[PDB]
């Protein structure tokens, strides 16, 4: 399972990927990825899960 988790100490707009990823791969995550849940961009940190 891909686990779409919240971005921490993501402050910003998720634009692009790669920012996130960075931030999520900082946070403790494989990698970051921007989702539309808000007005705006918010990075989600993707994790495997089973």
């Amino acid at each position: 399972r891909m686990c779409k988790t919240p971005s921490g100490k993501f402050k910003g707009y998720c634009v692009n990927n790669t920012n996130c990823k960075n931030v999520c791969r900082t946070e403790g995550f494989p990698t970051g990825s921007c989702d539309f849940h808000v007005a705006g961009r918010k990075c989600y940190c993707y994790k495997p899960c089973p």
